[PDB]
């Protein structure tokens, strides 16, 4: 009467320490009601791995518990989905990528920061890159026991201020400024622990004589970064100078060597020489320029940004009923920033199309059933389902 | 008879740096006869005069900053960009500019890292020296807990275990257990000052051993970068990348189309290590985007690296010196060489003809136009003179 629908999918990814554990859910509708058929990414069917790997009574894939010693690529480093199947036909999830991890400890550093007087600064919290997924900024702290928090920048106004990106942000910092040293606290995601930084970082203030021309705490003048669409992102220019410089940002046309002063506004805020810009959307996406000059002369340095946007797929139409013989056809609408493939599904195998749109010009007895859309990243998933019916 | 314009036969370099302990002398020296009068100036062409205890002109044409206290530093003469004006009856020539950076010494600790890596693949070590001093320190020595020391190669030869960067950097093969068992130690050294100091932090090697398979991890997530590079000299381009298995990885060139891109070719010249690449005894052509490929059997990445290599600034005029009768026709050829060249400007007695050719004429000889010619060739960074003379028939 009716294909299966998942009610509940799980997501993309799914990391979790070794002594947490996972539970994964999922659930679909249908007339008669599908069974729930957990599947790798390469559509085998998964048993119970003893004390790692085990099927609920309710449906769900479960990973209890275990020790380090015990652990198995095959079982927790594996990309997962999830199979509802009915008499009408069967959909097959989006790729859940399940990554046990064994929790390892790890030192976090701040870094001393040497400074011109009356240059702004920003701090570095160091995070050893083996657990630099799962872990962190939490907060900033100083010997006199004040704490900076981490915030959606709403009013950059102040002396400190913690970037998005987990940095602590100091403007015009004089010799009063030094008597201060700097710790982070770091927090793991997996196990919710917080810990402080191993060393303490301080400010060391240069009196400035005679006059310098500004110069960046390294030589590349290009780089680039990744960033969420709707999350706070952040291009730092880090350079010193005296007399101190000022900073304007720039952004180029697309694959034009012309430019534009990037415009100020409640979203999009320079705070000194960095820039953050809130509620990051796929078009803030380009080449931007940091321009810092001063009286003795300039500078400039580079970025690449890349805003991207969730993957998300729907197939018009959700369901159409053709007859023998007559065309039948399914576009599918995706959207999200990049896009690396497109692909077909039917009843849950290949069907061997890369193209947004699949048309069956002759519809057999065979071709009935439940039909799929695959939009994929190296990071990213997303599908859609939709059915046909004959007669 | 025997009369002729003034001609440098000891131009001061583009860079003097000189710390207040130590101090510094240039000198100026120019043929001529009758004998030039040699005069310092500014880049403006103002004269300068002695500034008691901080310059003084020594009467035999040598320009003297003495030692001095940090109080007494003076953006007016430390911080100054000179030049030499070499002058006679015949004409005058000023000499290439000259860049004076003297330098207060500050206290620096450089710091060794520690570094964590997945065993069986390279790893390089940092040395990190502060930024203020990045100019005038570099890394000197490694030294190890079991008392080995390391010096900087050249590059001949790259195998073996332990083989430390041009850059400075310590580059290590394989990395086992055993690598780990000791603690490193970087010795760098003051250009200005002449002092060697330890590090006074002992960095030591973390090997992990792999919890399953992961793919290829870069230090950090930039996918583009640039660096400078000088000819003649070892340049490194550094791919530190971590994977497990141990990743192999892949450098290209990209062409000037920009869509496609060719694998480097490796030889007695260009040679990588273990995925770093070394490019020896470089040169202008080598300039380019480059990319750093590592795949695996988990997956891949791809980093880019953007190089420009810069040639020394030379300027030659062809002729040295001609005499013509009136004869309306009179001709100089500037060659220069170097890379980048952003101006080129010719000058007559000191001061811009208004001509930026390489070839000047100057039709119809004149008896105004006797007199010494300069070609002028300029980066930011650099300058270069060549000197000439116009004599009448
Ligand atoms: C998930 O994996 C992690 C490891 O990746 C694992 O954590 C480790 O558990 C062991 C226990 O099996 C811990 O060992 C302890 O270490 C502390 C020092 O940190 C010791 O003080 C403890 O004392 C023991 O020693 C006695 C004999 O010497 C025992 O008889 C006594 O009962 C104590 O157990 C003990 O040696 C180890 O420290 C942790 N490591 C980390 C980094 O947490 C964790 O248990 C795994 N989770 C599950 C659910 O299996
Ligand atoms: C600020 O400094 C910049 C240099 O970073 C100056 O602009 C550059 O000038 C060079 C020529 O020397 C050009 O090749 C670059 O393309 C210029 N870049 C830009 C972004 O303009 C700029 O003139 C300086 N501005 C002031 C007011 O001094
Ligand atoms: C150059 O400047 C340095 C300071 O940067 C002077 O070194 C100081 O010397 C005094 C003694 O006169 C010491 O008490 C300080 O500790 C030193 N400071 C440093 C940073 O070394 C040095 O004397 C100056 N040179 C001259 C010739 O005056
Ligand atoms: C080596 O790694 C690259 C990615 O770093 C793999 O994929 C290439 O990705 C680009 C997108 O940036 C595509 O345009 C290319 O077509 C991809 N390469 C190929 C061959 O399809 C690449 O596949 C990897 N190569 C191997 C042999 O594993």
């Amino acid at each position: 009467q009716k294909g299966p629908v998942f009610l509940k999918e799980p997501t993309n990814r799914i990391d979790f320490s070794n002594s947490t554990g996972a539970e994964i859910e999922c659930k679909a509708s249908g007339n008669p009601m599908p069974e729930i058929i957990w599947i790798r990414s390469d559509g085998t069917a998964v048993g119970d791995v003893p004390g790692l790997r085990q099927i609920s009574s309710d449906g769900k894939l479960v990973f209890p518990p275990f020790r380090a010693e015990d652990y198995r690529q095959e079982v927790h480093a594996q990309v997962y989905a999830c199979l509802a199947r009915n008499q009408f036909g069967s959909i097959i999830s989006r790729d859940v990528h399940v990554r046990a991890v064994v929790i390892q400890s790890y030192e976090s550093e701040a870094d001393n920061e040497y400074v011109i007087r009356g240059n702004s600064v920003v701090m570095k919290c160091e995070i050893p890159s083996y657990v630099a997924d799962f872990v962190f900024v939490d907060l900033w702290l100083d010997s006199e026991g004040r704490n900076y928090y981490p915030n959606n920048a709403a009013e950059t106004d102040g002396k400190y201020l913690v970037l998005p990106s987990g940095e602590l942000h100091i403007r015009e910092v004089g010799p009063e400024d030094g008597y201060k040293s700097y710790q982070c606290r770091t927090k793991h995601r997996l196990t919710g622990e917080t810990r402080l930084s191993a060393t303490k970082g301080r400010l060391v203030i240069t009196e400035p004589v005679g006059s310098k021309a500004p110069t960046f705490a390294t030589a590349s003048k290009i780089s680039s970064l990744l960033g969420s669409s709707s999350s706070d992102i952040v291009l730092l220019c880090q350079a010193q100078a005296f007399p101190v410089p000022y900073t304007r940002w720039y952004k180029f046309i697309e694959g034009t060597t012309r430019k534009q002063a990037v415009v100020l506004n409640d979203r999009v805020k320079q705070v000194s020489g960095t820039l953050i810009i809130k509620d990051a959307v796929v078009e803030d996406s380009g080449k931007y320029l940091c321009v810092v000059n001063n009286s003795v002369g300039g500078e400039s340095v580079e970025t690449v940004l890349t805003v991207t946007a969730p993957l998300s797929a729907k197939i018009d139409p959700p369901t159409q009923t053709v007859d023998f013989g007559r065309p039948a056809v399914f576009t599918c609408q995706y959207t999200g920033n990049p896009i690396k493939t497109v692909s077909w599904m039917k009843d849950g195998k290949a069907i061997g199309h890369s193209e947004p749109v699949l048309r069956i010009e002759s519809v057999k007895k065979e071709d009935k059933g439940m039909y799929q859309c695959f939009v994929r990243n190296d990071q990213e998933s997303a599908e859609a389902s939709a059915e046909l019916k004959l007669g």
